[PDB]
């Protein structure tokens, strides 16, 4: 299991009891643990360890849990900035996991935005 951290703003991508997803700076917090899984076709899922409930990025830009295997907002494409941070990209949509300053998680396409370089972080 892994913890994703912004680089930006130190938060970390929390799933919450309601399947929103947000940030948190509280490590104590459960829905922060989750496990990166490729699919074996070239992307990878992001799946918390919590509810079992699946990253997904959805066409409007927002993000959050899912349990439908089958939702194509679920496919995530890592690229690893060196040995830093790295993006999350959503091979349905082109957008990146994004976390702005107020919190809030969601897709942006603008690969310019700070808010969307994470820390992969092992966590046992």
């Amino acid at each position: 299991p892994v913890l994703l951290r912004s680089t930006d703003t130190g938060q970390w991508l929390r799933i919450n009891p309601d399947g929103t997803v947000d940030g948190t700076r509280d490590r104590s917090d459960p829905g922060i643990q989750w496990q990166i899984s490729p699919d074996g076709n070239g992307p990878v899922l992001l799946r918390s360890t919590d509810t079992g409930q699946w990253l997904r990025i959805n066409p409007d830009g927002t993000v959050d849990g899912t349990r439908d295997r089958s939702d194509p907002g679920i496919q995530w494409q890592i690229s690893p900035d060196g040995n830093g941070p790295v993006l999350l990209r959503s091979t349905d949509t082109g957008q990146w996991l994004r976390i702005n300053p107020d919190g809030t998680v969601d897709g942006t396409r603008d690969r310019s935005d700070p808010g969307i370089q994470w820390q992969i972080s092992p966590d046992g």
